């Protein structure tokens, strides 16, 4: 009858898509869903698959790869089923997500593409799969030797619209020949495209921009969004299936689904 998800946050919205896919799928075959608030902690995320033991969860989903030490002990001791999402594990765990990496390189090479060649990069929270966006925006700006330290911002507080303007302010005083920017997340990228606006400047043609996870506002911004469609819903929904045959016993589609991403090409990057 129930399932229990966990998930790193709510308030940023991006899982939202992930909670609406997976509920199509419990309810459609009659199971309650549970959903824990780990904050980007894997102390509380422990904390939190401890006590919801005492709701008897016939399945976990799970956001990551990434989890606390005796994590893993608890879920073999219970013998409870698992699916694990945003993420491809390459040890046998099931998992539905995508290449952050692939994501990555590819928003940096159409930024590229437009003549941009001083592209820097805005990280917040710093979690797992942001330092895997970070690695792909790394590996295209290697190939084609643009690749700079001065133009990476990596903050440790969690993201919002604020802190992209605020991070903006910084990376154009520091480095004002900055021409692009890939923010790792569409809030951060939101801030700092009406914070551009504000300042004056003309976007894309001194500054492109480009945010990530296509959440809800990037398409509805003016200048609109470019960022990259990730399948947050798709991933709740191919997991839920995949978990509900791991219940029943049986073998999902997939141990390991890579459902891709796209590009949504916008007037902030395009002009």
């Amino acid at each position: 009858r129930t399932v229990l998800v966990l998930i790193p946050s709510l308030a940023n919205t991006v899982f939202l898509e992930t909670l609406t896919g997976i509920e199509t799928v419990l309810d459609a075959a009659g199971y309650q869903m549970l959903i824990g608030n780990s904050h980007y902690d894997a102390g509380q995320e422990l904390q939190l698959l401890r006590a919801y033991l005492q709701h008897r969860p016939d399945g976990v989903l799970i956001t990551g790869l990434s989890h606390a030490e005796p994590f893993e002990r608890i879920l073999s001791q219970h013998a409870l089923p698992v699916v694990y999402m945003m993420d491809l594990a390459d040890d046998g765990r099931c998992c539905v997500g995508f290449s952050q990496e692939d994501a990555g390189a590819a928003i940096t090479r159409h930024l590229l593409s437009r003549g941009k060649r001083r592209i820097g990069f805005l990280g917040a929270q710093l979690d797992e799969r942001v330092m895997k966006r970070l690695d792909g925006y790394r590996a295209a700006l290697d190939a084609a030797d643009c690749r700079d330290a001065g133009l990476e911002w990596l903050d440790p507080q969690p993201s919002s619209m604020q802190m992209g303007a605020d991070m903006l302010d910084r990376a154009l005083a520091e480095r004002p020949d900055c021409d692009a920017l890939f923010c790792c997340n569409d809030d951060l990228a939101i801030g700092a495209l009406a914070r551009s606006q504000q300042l004056g400047i003309a976007v894309p043609e001194r500054l492109a921009i480009a945010g990530f996870n296509d959440l809800q506002p990037a398409a509805w911004c003016t200048p609109p969004l470019t960022t990259v469609a990730t399948p947050r819903r798709d991933i709740g929904v191919h997991a839920a299936k995949a978990l509900l045959q791991l219940i029943d016993g049986e073998e999902p589609a997939s141990r390991r689904a890579d459902l891709g991403f796209r590009l949504m090409l916008r007037r902030s990057s395009e002009g």
